[PDB]
């Protein structure tokens, strides 16, 4: 609680290395998550190399956290496991779709996170990397993800190299709704977002990408409704490559 | 404290007439939505249902699982662009989010943020379940909460105070999970090594018998998560992830 209170993202980290032990330890833990039927959906693809980092940077669009963390964990939605199990028990699986897609990568979600909840506990910083969903048949190939298997998240892990000021939150009567779905007005919006506006850190991030707004930011440079199409399209792509559909 | 309660946590269905507060549940919830974000954008709504009425019109989305109702509290965490677009619209920005892309990215924000919440939960002694019949009923669960477009159920967790104290239920040997640096394929020798004990134990033999199967698997690929409910599944998702705009 005092450790999500004050969590934050930590993308530089010391030499320090990280025991297997230790990485055992959170992950035999984190795999107490919650599971879809006791399945386990997933599998973590642990990246300690050096070498081998080399090649994963570029799916993660070179972000330094990839070859500067000790450890790059690489959790991967995984029907794949199970329907073994089930061709060496006389069993029909039926996972190639969607919606199987969907369930283990909320198994995975659930794993990662757990993970992260308890690498900050354990006085670690970890960062998640978005890329993985960006470039996944580089994530794929580099790691010979086999068929219903698909990389869902990334997190680099090590001790924290740096200490940096806790990023904003949305006031949390933004977030919550009461029985059902109280939507946005405009008073609303400008409400809930007036102290995001307010911090020095958000205007220059509009100033540094020769926006007016902060939403422009987003959409005009971070994420853009071209590259979330195309992205969109290549997703079902390496959906259908790994098995997870038609 | 985190390490030793999530070793022995276990999912709690049954829960004591104790209601949690206001207070609690949003300082949990608060605390909850500091899990990682993209781009510190928080792309998820958290619909809390405490009234019994409304706990009896969601039941039938989940299938009547009796959570549904004895929790005290049920939470239904949604995937939502939409606070952000409006947010656009109110900035003189052009959202592109109504794409899968968009949506899955959004499905991750909201995944983090349950998985934070229960943790939490799990930690000030409440019992948790997840309900997977969210992705199962998404338009009955949309219906019922009013969620409009860029807001999409993801999952559904019913909290309480415990009112039992269930054995564990197993997992896999960690070596069946974690991969070094690449992929290890899994051999036949690997797949009985592996799941030699689950399939030992008295709880999974009476799940197959009460099943009429002769493995475990095939009560898995037979009964609860059929190849036919799974197609019919995925085209219900992408039909609806459509009315949600998630895609075109
Ligand atoms: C995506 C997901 C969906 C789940 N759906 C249900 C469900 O609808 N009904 C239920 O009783 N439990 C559900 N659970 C709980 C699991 O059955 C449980 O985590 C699994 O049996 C392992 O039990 P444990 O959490 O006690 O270790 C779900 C868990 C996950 C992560
Ligand atoms: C799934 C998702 C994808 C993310 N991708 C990246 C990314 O690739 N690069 C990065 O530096 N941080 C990434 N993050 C971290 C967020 O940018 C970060 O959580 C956000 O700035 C809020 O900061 P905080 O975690 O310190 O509160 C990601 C987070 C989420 C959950």
């Amino acid at each position: 609680m005092d450790t999500v209170k004050n969590r934050r993202t930590i993308r530089k980290y010391q030499q320090k290395d990280i025991t297997p032990d230790l990485l055992n330890d959170l992950l035999e833990t984190s795999f107490r998550a919650s599971t879809m039927g006791g399945m386990q959906l997933y599998s973590v693809v642990v990246t300690r190399d050096a070498e081998k980092k080399e090649i994963l940077s570029p799916a993660h669009f070179n972000q330094p956290m990839v070859k500067e963390a000790p450890v790059v964990l690489t959790f991967c939605a995984d029907f794949r496991r199970f329907c073994k199990y089930c061709q060496e028990r006389n069993a029909v699986p039926g996972y190639g779709n969607l919606m199987s897609f969907l369930n283990a990568a909320m198994d995975t979600l659930l794993v990662a996170q757990t993970f992260c909840t308890l690498a900050e506990e354990a006085g670690l910083g970890i960062c998640y990397l978005g890329t993985t969903t960006y470039n996944p048949q580089m994530i794929i190939d580099a790691l010979h993800l086999p068929e219903l298997v698909f990389p869902i998240t990334t997190v680099t892990v090590g001790y924290p190299a740096e200490s940096p000021k806790q990023v904003d939150r949305l006031p949390i009567e933004g977030i919550i709704h009461e029985e059902s779905y109280h939507d946005y007005t405009a008073e609303d919006i400008n409400r809930l977002y007036a102290y995001k506006e307010s911090l020095p850190e958000n205007k220059l991030f509009i100033e540094e990408n020769q926006k007016e707004t902060l939403p422009q930011v987003f959409t005009d440079v971070r994420y853009t409704k071209k590259d979330n199409e195309f992205m969109s399209e290549n997703l079902l792509k390496v959906l259908r490559r790994q098995g997870f559909m038609d």
